[PDB]
């Protein structure tokens, strides 16, 4: 078994093989060295791509012996995890983090339609497309992509898991509360969260907890404002960009414009925000193409170009 | 004999037959520079409306207060209005030499930076010592040259106007005074009044730093004011403020904006500021960006930032600015 250098969060067990269980969304393995190998998997819910050249698909392979090496996780769990068993490494002082819902995931993005039924979502849901490993990738940087379709700061895809938000799925290493993450190496330069969409694409039901349109806005702001705080008092030489469409006739924009303005009158100045604009949405359910988050990744490369000392 | 020389900042520039060429100014903080290999000076001036500094090479700047109608007896050099001058204008008549004198190279800064603002902007107060002032001690304590603006310019090299004016907000200004005005109604002239647009095809800054939204939200509204809640008073600035943000960019495609405010006024002033940068890049006008400053210590008249406030934010700034690549294109 090959020394392994990993990307996105993983819970590491070692009985036997030492093992690598994941859920968030476009993890990846890198090894170096011979002239053979074998991935040992443990995977029947993910689709996979292998870097040696092109990219090869590997589509749920379960638990099997498969006969520089980058294997990267591109589908999408929410429900359940996969494991993967072993194979100068990558030493990467750029680190980046992508906090999000299903923009930020990927969802669909590889769709040709925008109808989909749940089988053709999962398939054409590739992460590895999406804005944030295309923006990390620029910048030779080390990436997380935490981020689950459907759900927002306070308030998720028309007030679905009303228990629940991105922020309480947040600090685990897992999709259940079962492990909190905590890895000391991991310290992003840079943190993009994209989060907003599923609290105010919708009007309010009358059985969630906002009884007012004003209620879900001073709530949406108070939480991501906190979240914000916790994220910087844990990490001090992390930047902030709050990035957000232009639609819902501008709602998620201006809610974001009150957190931006609201952290820096709270101290806290290295925070931005990105409005993006000109998608044509054609992934399934009107979701970013990969056009769309080329577009996206350009934006966000462009910016980051023009920060001197940013990842120092 | 006049030199050839180099302003800073709105002026009128007249030329009226069998007189000296005339520079009338009233915004905050003009200046004019020359440069000459010799040994004689003067400075025709028609203002006795400002104090100024004047800055001879490497030496200490010498005030002069109101000189008016004269010829004043004294290498670059370098002439700085200080004072705030909102209803009345001064004139500056050129810097005179012995005709043996030899032209030298002015400043040829491709570095420009605009100010518009309040009397935060101006430097209202900043020199004294004492928050209590009468209005010849508020006059006399105001040094536009030490506050944020022309500090920041100077960090850059960059040449700089401030078009500022005490009491005056996007929309309403100190506690509803001059509701017939704005500083928005006031910012597209080259004087204190109404007769003449600015126009100046070389003054095009990368940089444009707006603080305005004190005066707009300081105070409770009264009675008499056309805004009839608060509601309406956010939603009025908030337009106005993107109009004119709108309106500088059009005309100069590769000014950045900084909207810069202070965490007063219980945060009023920052949330409507936060509204404006959102809505602007909903709009589609993506350079723009924040500022909220904190932690002054207004010493100044009036509870106004003290000259040591005024560096602070200027520290702030140049730090900010310093952080851009390629913001001076």
């Amino acid at each position: 078994p090959l020394p392994l250098h990993i990307g996105g969060r993983v819970l590491v067990e070692s009985p036997q093989p030492v093992s690598y269980t994941y859920s968030w969304p476009a993890v990846y393995f890198e090894t170096a060295f011979g002239q053979s190998l074998t991935l040992k998997f443990d995977d029947d819910q993910n689709i996979f791509r292998l870097i040696v050249k092109a990219p090869v698909v590997i589509n749920k392979p379960g638990k099997v012996d498969y006969p520089r090496v980058r294997l990267e996780k591109l589908t999408e769990t929410q429900s359940t995890s996969g494991r993967f068993l072993g194979f100068a490494l990558p030493k990467r002082k750029r680190q980046i983090e992508f906090i999000g819902d299903s923009f930020t995931v990927g969802y669909g993005n590889t769709s040709p339609s925008r109808e989909c039924t749940d089988e053709e979502l999962f398939k054409t849901t590739n992460s590895q497309m999406a804005f944030g490993p295309l923006t990390a990738k620029a910048f030779d940087a080390d990436y997380q992509i935490n981020a689950s379709s459907g759900f927002g700061i306070v308030r998720n895809y028309n007030g679905t898991s009303p228990d629940k938000s991105l922020l309480s799925l947040y600090p685990y290493t897992l999709n259940n509360p079962d492990q909190l993450y905590h890895n000391k190496h991991w310290k992003p330069q840079v943190i993009v969260i994209g989060l907003g969409t599923n609290d105010f694409s919708t009007a309010l039901n009358d059985n969630e907890r906002w009884k007012t349109r004003e209620a879900l806005h001073a709530d949406y702001v108070a939480n991501y404002v906190k979240f914000v705080k916790q994220l910087h008092s844990n990490n001090a030489r992390a930047q902030f960009i709050l990035m957000n469409s232009d639609q819902s006739n501008g709602e998620i924009a201006e809610q974001v414009g009150k957190v931006v303005a609201q952290l820096k009158g709270g101290g806290l100045h290295q925070v931005e925000q990105i409005v993006f604009k000109g998608l044509d949405y054609s992934g399934c359910h009107w979701h970013p193409s990969a056009n769309d988050d080329q577009l996206l990744a350009n934006l966000l490369i462009t910016h980051l170009q023009q920060k001197k000392g940013i990842w120092l």
